[PDB]
């Protein structure tokens, strides 16, 4: 609402109140296609989601927590003294690419590209995702992760040459047996325009997230309520 600086000024002002978002994802894991629609709202005022999504094509062939990562980190909290660090917000609105490599341990990869930017007063998130050399007895093709999230920490980067960020950090996903299912993300972001953006210091983002069904929904789903909050500079 008031910051020195009218670039970070500039990009607070298109977050200052809860904002519409729209997530389109087409998949293809081991052959199986599938889509994803998703729907909610974002107030980077408190660092938080709330978002449900459909699978538009039927059963999704995957569990729904491997899925999070890749359904906005534009809705983050960034503390008043850390907001010349937000590269998120920055590149809005015209927006930014989000790359990873996802590696599940001893089974498959996810390969996902997106852009993320403003239709209009609607944040959108169009994603392609592509999976392969997943086992089909093992915890994804199986569907032996319970549903559910836990909190995590990420490190995030300036990468100068690329006018971005990147991060690498693992996900540790709870198997029905007590046991861990671990997903290390590698991860690139780049600017869509070619206007300047804010390229920050080394920090990190504190994420939270709970999962839970709508009961009165019969297509597969998932709603997501999701915290971040930027830490980590003094």
């Amino acid at each position: 609402h008031h910051h020195t600086d009218p670039m970070v000024s500039k990009g607070e002002e298109l977050f200052t109140g809860v904002v519409p978002i729209l997530v389109e994802l087409d998949g293809d894991v081991n052959g199986h296609k599938f889509s994803v629609s998703g729907e909610g709202e974002g107030d980077a005022t408190y660092g938080k989601l709330t978002l449900k999504f459909i699978c538009t094509t039927g059963k999704l062939p995957v569990p729904w927590p491997t899925l999070v990562t890749t359904l906005v980190l534009c809705f983050s909290r960034y503390p008043d003294h850390m907001k010349q660090h937000d590269f998120f917000k920055s590149a809005m609105p015209e927006g930014y690419v989000q790359e990873r490599t996802i590696f599940f341990k001893d089974d498959g990869n996810y390969k996902t590209r997106a852009e993320v930017k403003f239709e209009g007063d609607t944040l959108v998130n169009r994603i392609e995702l592509k999976g392969i050399d997943f086992k089909e007895d093992g915890n994804i093709l199986g569907h032996k992760l319970e549903y559910n999230y836990n909190s995590h920490n990420v490190y995030i980067m300036a990468d100068k040459q690329k006018n971005g960020i990147k991060s690498n950090f693992k996900i540790r996903h709870n198997i029905e047996d007590g046991s861990v299912q671990l997903a290390d993300h590698y991860q690139q972001n780049t600017p869509i325009g070619d206007g300047p953006v804010l390229l920050p210091d080394n920090h990190y983002l504190s994420t939270q997230s709970k999962l839970s069904k709508d009961p009165n929904e019969k297509r597969d789903h998932m709603v997501l309520l999701e915290f971040v909050t930027a830490a980590g500079i003094t």
